[PDB]
């Protein structure tokens, strides 16, 4: 790699691993559109299996960016509209509180207080209907953003209905394959299991457990090479050959809501570039990231702005991930670790790197 | 031309010309993405000059589609946002009625009752300022559509301000040139004058007269070949090399408002295809958020000047479209009926 990149990465990430006690880490820096890779430590501590470019990490909520792009792809195909009522795609969801709640609201956490998590007792589709039928809004739709798996997870599930495909088959077929993400999985198949890293929580080896709407909200596992291609594709969607996917990516980076200096896309979140680092860093702390915030409607949505910092944090019990890129600079980073360490440490490190390189 | 295209076009347009007494006409059918041209009658009755593939016609309000695309291109460039207040790009617009009137409302005729025409007495930029300051809205923004040159025209003027180019300069360099529309003009140059058809109103040869915001609302003159290429560009924006222009086209075909069967885009108006050939202040329903360009639509615009009548319709899903240009302003329903006869037969 260029020495500038080797220098800043080693000075920033290597001490981060020390400080946070991360067992294993992979990083990709996209620079002038080209990926550069860095690896540390172990995917499996007991078996002393090192992190490689073939190591699968759990993405956690970085999966929401795949869901937002799949959803945008179904819009470009004319299969769904974000202006459509939720109940048009789930006819059994008839309770009156759902009435003005659209696909847009579900995709952007603005339905009016759907909870962060689907309760773990909710297992069957029957359980799920009852949950949603019984849910009472804390706010009117399109007034507050409350980051929620039960919001975007439902969006994902309903977005694929017109196509008749299961969520996983739509995702493999319409997103993973055209982009040649050949090692990215919702369900890791047998042949890939020796590459699937352990996550570590309080020194125990953990994998993410099943849960309602997991695939849709936090269920993607991927490699650093595939993640770098993910960033490449989102950096320049016009280079993508599949027309609906190309439009899908730009739809997921449109700005539908503003809260402070932050804009909500579909999965992706954006700020104008140049950004105030304190904002992104402190903003990624769960005290702020998980709190209700008032939103201003952007009427109509601003299309993908090139001068943007586009980003997303992800975590499962054993993993912590981060993706950020600036389309105007052809610059990005991906950070995959098999320990869930604080979000502000991730963003701070990513900012130090991308700021040094822009 | 395939005999099928040849037969439907001539069976339809011949009676049209005779019934409406149209002096000259040009038509382009776009079929499976390829253009076929047809010409009839006179560009200039007194000089016995025929309509050719190089004759320039006034487009009238079909110019609004160019204005909507150029505004869409300015959005894609990050120069403007449709969500921005009008007063952001015209600070001197301090009158309080302008509060929540955005560029969206201007583009889509939903500002609250801006008039069809800018008064003929408005003949300077401070004249124009006073006009908009003194304008009293009948309705809240985003609630009724009233088709208006003073509405879309203003949008076109504001959309180009960040660039610093005049409206004509920006249209040329950002829309005409990239699409190779080398015989499309806001102002017809002396080199092209011999191709500029006369319009005919009650038997008198007329050209469009000067007026405030003419360029932005009704000022484009074009040939059937450039108009065909305009349709090809709108049928498949993704084939366009210029990134912001490609996005600008798609933004212009997005659905922002609904009234009855019709959706309002930027300049373009759309209905779901297939469409009954058969589908004014009108209340609008906001489409929140706007639906991105729908392939399965009938996308269209009528245009008129004192002496010209034009129509463009296309269906992206079918790779199908038509342009009809005439140097007589004749009833819109006659245009649409002929266009539908032609396109229904070919789909
Ligand atoms: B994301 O921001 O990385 C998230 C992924 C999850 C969140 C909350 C809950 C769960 C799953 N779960 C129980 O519901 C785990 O115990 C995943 S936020
Ligand atoms: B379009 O639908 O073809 C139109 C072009 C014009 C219309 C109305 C009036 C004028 C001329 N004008 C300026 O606004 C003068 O009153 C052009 S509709």
């Amino acid at each position: 790699a260029p020495q500038q990149i080797n220098d800043i990465v080693h000075r920033t990430i290597t001490p981060l691993i020390e400080q946070q006690k991360i067992p294993g880490m992979a990083v990709a820096v996209i620079y002038q559109g080209k990926p550069y890779y860095f690896t540390w430590g172990y995917a499996d501590i007991a078996k002393k299996q090192p992190v490689t470019q073939q190591t699968l990490f759990e993405l956690g909520s970085v999966s929401k960016t795949f869901t937002g792009v799949l959803g945008g792809d179904a819009i470009a195909r004319g299969e769904i509209k974000l202006s459509d009522p939720t109940t048009k795609y789930w006819p059994e969801l008839t309770a009156k509180q759902w009435n003005g709640i659209t696909l847009l609201h579900l995709a952007t956490y603005t339905a009016g207080g759907l909870p962060l998590q689907v309760p773990d007792e909710v297992k069957s589709s029957s359980d799920l209907l009852r949950f949603y039928q019984n849910w009472q809004p804390a706010w009117a739709p399109g007034t507050q953003r409350l980051y929620a798996n039960s919001s975007i997870g439902l969006f994902g599930a309903l977005a694929v209905k017109p196509s008749g495909l299961s969520f996983e088959q739509a995702m493999q077929t319409r997103v993973f394959q055209p982009l040649k993400l050949n090692h990215t999985w919702i369900n890791v198949p047998p042949a890939e299991e020796k590459n699937y890293a352990w996550g570590y929580r309080e020194g125990k080896a953990v994998h993410v457990s099943p849960g309602a709407l997991d695939a849709e909200a936090y269920g993607v596992k991927s490699t650093i090479e595939d993640m770098a291609r993910w960033v490449q594709s989102n950096l320049k969607p016009l280079d993508i050959n599949e027309k609906t996917l190309q439009q899908g990516i730009q739809l997921a980076q449109s700005r539908y809501w503003q809260t402070g200096d932050m804009y909500q896309g579909l999965g992706w979140e954006m700020l104008d570039w140049p950004v105030n680092p304190d904002s992104i860093i402190n903003g990624s702390d769960n005290k702020i990231a998980l709190a209700a915030r008032p939103v201003k409607a952007i009427t109509p949505p601003t299309p993908a702005v090139r001068a943007s910092w586009v980003h997303k944090t992800g975590a499962t019990g054993g993993f912590g991930s981060y993706v950020a890129f600036i389309p105007e600079k052809e610059l990005g980073i991906v950070m995959l670790a098999n320990k869930n360490y604080p979000n502000p440490a991730r963003v701070d490190a990513a900012w130090q790197i991308l700021n040094a390189l822009q």
